[PDB]
This record gives structure tokens, sequence and C-alpha cells, in this order.
């Protein structure tokens, strides 16, 4: 019905959101799954209004996995708007940080290549029937080319997280980003 006033202001501070907004947001969360509880399938369908179902189905899959923090095989109110938090509200560091911990497949701590290249085959599943691609990226293996020879800092095969967001800030997207610095 409502979020309970300790609720509330434990969201509050592990949020970017008002009161006004996280009460919004519970209401319509309650509307769209009345359970409380997102599984998989529910997940598939909300990115399938963006791109086709089934070439985002092992992306939206990898996503649901990072959105599950307790590993449970589904995602509560909690974990959905702290998670929405930082993907579209958190800071670029800590949006990286949660960006990362999705990469890393098995949870030691390293992007693998086996990891990396699967990730990002499974972007290029979901994006390839409405958008375009450059050229010498316009490969899943051209990608994972680029990327791991201007991260790799030790050369291991593997990625550490120093490596991972000091690597992503030169990417076209955040370049653009960085000049809206306001000091
Ligand atoms: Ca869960
Ligand atoms: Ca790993
Ligand atoms: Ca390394």
């Amino acid at each position: 019905s409502k979020l309970r006033p300790e609720m509330l202001q434990d969201l509050r501070e592990n949020t970017e959101f008002s009161e006004l907004e996280l009460q919004e947001w519970y209401k319509g969360f309650l509307k769209d799954c009345p359970t409380g509880i997102l599984n998989v399938d529910e997940f598939k369908k909300i990115y399938a209004n963006f791109f086709p179902y089934g070439d985002a189905s092992k992306f939206a899959e990898h996503v649901f996995r990072n959105f599950d923090t307790n590993s449970d095989g589904t995602i509560d109110f909690r974990e959905f708007i702290i998670a929405l938090s930082v993907t579209s509200r958190g800071r670029l560091e800590q949006k990286l940080m949660w960006a990362f911990s999705m990469y890393d497949l098995d949870g030691n701590g390293y992007i693998s290549r086996e990891e990396m290249l699967e990730i990002v085959q499974a972007i290029y599943k979901m994006v390839s029937s409405v958008m375009k691609m450059p050229e010498d990226e316009s490969t899943p293996e051209k990608r994972t080319e680029k990327i791991f020879r201007q991260m790799d800092t030790n050369n291991d095969g593997k990625l550490s997280l120093e490596e991972f967001i000091r690597g992503a800030k030169s990417d076209p997207s955040i370049v653009r980003l960085l000049q809206c610095d306001p000091s």
C-alpha cells in the first residue's frame, strides 16, 4: 500500500530519490508487479520494449544477476530501487563499480577475456537490429581487442577494478560527458 516510515528513511539514505518519488515508485512497482517480486521472464519483457525480445535475452539475464545482490533468483523493491538509483542518478565513479561487478561473472574480483567477450557479445546481439555501429569496432572481437589492451596494465590476462575505472574514462560517451563539469 505505502512505504513504512522506517523503510522510507532507509531508502532515502541509500538512493538519490526524494520521499515523494520513492512513494510514487512503490505504488507503481506494486501495480506493475503485485507480488513485489521480479523474476527473469518479467525482466526480459521490460527490456523487450526497447529492443527485440530474443536479441535482448542474454544481456537482460546478466543485468538481472547484478540487480540480484543476494543471488536468490528474484528482485524485491529495495534491490530494484537501489540498483536503479546507482545506474540512473549515481556518480560516474560508483556507476563503473556497479558495472564492474556485472562483468565479474564468477565473482573473484577480475574480468577475464572469457567474461569480457561474453558480455560484449550479449550487448552486440541486442543492439544489432536497430543500431549501425562504427567500423574498427564493428565486431564483438574488434571491441574486446580495443578494450583489454587499453586496460590490462600488468598483462596478467585479468582486469582489476582500478584498471576498469581508469580505462573506461577514455570512452567517447564519457569524453562528451566530462566537458559538462561545473568546475
Ligand atoms: Ca533478490
Ligand atoms: Ca571474474
Ligand atoms: Ca591486469
